[PDB]
């Protein structure tokens, strides 16, 4: 009569697993802290006044999307929290409010200790406890009445970018003292229509060849184009050292990106009702517009600073600042876990299988410790939830995965990390590799060889690998996913543009593909040609923000020392930007060809002529093997 499952921590990550355990009537208990999460801190202090950096389709679960999806949008922080609270309310009767202090792991059960002193025995234990993040305080607590101060950031990430969005409108000057950072427009115009960047990744093209996929994806990350319109050419300090990368899989696991509103897309969405959109949490966070306008400056990583005087020395200027912001040492909130009830478990992402199954522990699973490169967490945690549910409820599956666990882990690490040493961001994966890897392990994947029509090929290769893609049919089918996929296909032209992109670069080398990617009137990422024209909009924006936030600040004060630092900062840009002056034309022809053979039988396509041949060979991709599954 021992408890079959104990889930520790209930916020967001645990929802889909609890839903599947309920469906199979598997006995479970949830234990979760009375104190809740950062989302409760932000709710309590009235600071749910921002929006997600991820699309609806990747940030909410399949069983919500089938009801509530009518169009792409970026949810607000308020909507995200409201959804956590709705699901909390569904499962509250299954939640014990307490805090787990210790887990003793035995051969086929665990002893869970709590701060109350109550103990629990459970055959299977799932940890969904999230992360402690140092920067959460800056969001939950730090003040909006600071003005004309200098901030120094040693780190750039989504949390820094959100703080910078809130600081800039109070004429706070931002110095970024960095080893580089990857920033990407969260939204792109494709023939007039907005696509979130997660929709453009067509990840199953990795199976055609890693080199094809690499030149399709990596030109905005690695400094491959000489095009003077690209932020990494106007502001070379943004470039990172990627010498650590030792994998043929691109983008590599361990690559992080900050996702941001470019001001042109911000204007297209919000220009009509600006004050009301800002009050909902749609905040302009265009880092490239900040670099362009000098409201942010980059300085070298080894730039000298004096923590005692609160001074940084740049442009022969000893420069004084109100705050230095170090940046996150973000790590899982794990209680002490005792192996054989004796030896403390040591957590390392790479030593777990798919970030879920730790070694040396029996029937313990980790849920929510894998971070998506792009898109929302929902895609990751939905698929992790199905994997965990199958391991808990199907001993045949549990035995299959565990029998060769150490060899699977080795084969995964070889494929994705190679000989690179563990890094603090190992837990970050391309979402469309991870979801597909789990789907193949579970057996709810699609087979490329079973596509019959060109349409079927578009769905396999070009429809994004969102978790709901794998819940149309088979073991984990969700009612309404058919109608969801239809709605999404109908609105994005079946992802024909994405498909044609790969068709267009199949013969190119990586340098040719990089130039082609940037030959558009507006390329997807970091296009500095689409900033100057929005300066008037920016002033309308700052006024609307100030008005929403009851701020007064006069834009007359002149920080001549800043100007000199900005001028020193923006010197490569003042050389390169005057040098300014195929993708659009090629895409147009490609989409015409594809939409016209949509319902054509693939296997029977005849021997633009050579693009049909390549299309036919997509039935037999030569790079399909994943040795951690086989
Ligand atoms: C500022 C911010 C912005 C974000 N923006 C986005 C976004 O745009 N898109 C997106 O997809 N994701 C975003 N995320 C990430 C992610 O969606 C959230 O971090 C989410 O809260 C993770 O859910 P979780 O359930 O893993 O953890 P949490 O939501 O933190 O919930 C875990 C729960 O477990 C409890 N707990 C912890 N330890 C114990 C213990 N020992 N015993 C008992 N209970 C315990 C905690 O109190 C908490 O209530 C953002 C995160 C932050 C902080
Ligand atoms: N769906 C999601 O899960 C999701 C998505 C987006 C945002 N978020 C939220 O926003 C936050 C984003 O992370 P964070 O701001 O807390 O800190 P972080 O991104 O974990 O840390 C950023 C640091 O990582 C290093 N880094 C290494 N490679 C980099 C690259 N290519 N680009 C940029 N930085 C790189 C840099 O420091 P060094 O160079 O000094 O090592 C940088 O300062 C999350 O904590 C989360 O709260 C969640």
């Amino acid at each position: 009569g021992m408890l079959e499952v104990c889930i520790i921590g209930f916020g967001f990550s645990a929802i889909p697993l609890v839903r599947e355990l309920a469906r199979t009537q598997t006995e479970f208990q949830i234990i979760s802290a009375e104190s809740g999460s950062v989302w409760d801190r932000l709710s309590e202090s009235g600071r749910l006044d921002f929006s997600l950096v991820s699309s609806f389709q990747t940030s909410f679960y399949s069983f919500d999307l089938v009801r509530d999806y009518e169009k792409d949008y970026y949810p607000t922080a308020k909507q995200f929290y409201e959804m956590h609270e709705r699901w909390r309310s569904v499962y509250e009767e299954k939640i014990i409010r307490d805090f787990v202090t210790k887990i003793e792991n035995f051969k086929d059960y665990s002893l869970i200790s709590t701060r109350s002193g109550k103990t629990y025995e459970a055959k299977h234990v799932v940890l969904a406890t999230g992360f402690d993040r140092l920067m959460n305080t800056f969001l939950s607590n730090f003040d909006n009445h600071v003005s004309n101060k200098t901030f120094v950031f040693d780190t750039m990430g989504d949390s820094a970018n959100l703080l910078i969005a809130k600081l800039i409108p109070n004429n706070n000057k931002i110095i970024l003292r960095t080893n580089g950072f990857t920033a990407l427009d969260q939204e792109v115009q494709v023939l007039g229509k907005p696509f979130t960047l997660d929709q453009l990744e067509s990840p199953n093209f990795r199976y055609v060849s890693s080199e094809l996929y690499d030149r399709l994806m990596m030109s905005p990350v690695y400094p491959r184009t000489v095009n003077p319109a690209v932020s990494y050419n106007q502001f070379p300090l943004i470039r990172r050292d990627f010498s650590w990368v030792d994998s043929k899989s691109s983008p590599p696991n361990g690559l992080i990106a900050i996702k941001y509103w470019p001001i042109d897309q911000y204007y297209y969405h919000f220009n009509d009702d600006l004050e009301n959109y800002i009050s909902k949490g749609y905040l302009l966070n265009d880092i490239a517009m900040w670099l362009h306008t000098g409201k942010v400056i980059l300085v070298p990583s080894d730039t000298p600073i004096n923590f005692d005087k609160k001074t940084i020395t740049y442009a022969g200027i000893e420069r004084s600042f109100h705050q230095y912001v170090k940046g996150d040492a973000e790590q899982p909130r794990l209680p002490t876990i005792l192996i054989n009830g004796e030896t403390p478990f040591e957590y390392l992402y790479r030593d777990t299988f798919m970030g879920v199954i730790p070694q040396r522990l029996n029937n313990i699973y980790f849920l929510g410790y894998t971070r998506p490169f792009t898109g929302g967490l929902a895609n990751i945690t939905e698929m992790q939830s199905l994997f965990i549910h199958k391991l808990i409820t199907q001993p045949q599956f549990h035995q299959k995965i565990h029998q060769n666990l150490s060899k699977r882990i080795t084969a995964y690490n070889q494929h994705y990390y190679g000989a690179a040493k563990p890094r603090k961001h190992d837990h970050t994966v391309p979402f469309g590799f991870y979801t597909e890897d789990i789907a193949r392990l579970i057996g709810i994947h699609y087979q490329p060889n079973e596509c019959r029509s060109v349409r079927d090929l578009l769905f396999y290769y070009a429809f994004p690998n969102n978790a709901f893609k794998y819940r149309l049919k088979g073991e984990y089918a969700v009612d309404g996913v058919d109608e969801l996929i239809q709605k999404v296909n109908d609105k994005h032209d079946h992802y024909a543009q994405v498909f044609v992109q790969a068709l267009s670069i199949r013969n190119m080398n990586s340098d040719e593909a990089a130039e082609w990617d940037h030959s558009a009137r507006r390329f997807s990422f970091n296009d500095m040609r689409h900033k100057e024209g929005y300066r008037a909009f920016l002033d309308t924006y700052l006024k609307a923000y100030r008005q929403v936030e009851n701020i007064s600040v006069d834009d007359t004060v002149v920080d001549e020392e800043w100007n000199f630092m900005v001028k020193e900062a923006c010197q490569v840009r003042d050389k390169v930007a005057p040098n300014i002056e195929s993708k659009d034309e090629d895409v147009n022809k490609g989409i015409r060809l594809i939409l016209s053979i949509l319902d054509s039988d693939i296997s029977s396509l005849p021997d633009e002529a050579q693009s049909i041949e390549f299309i036919r060979r997509l039935l037999q991709p030569k790079n399909y093997e994943l040795l951690f599954i086989r």
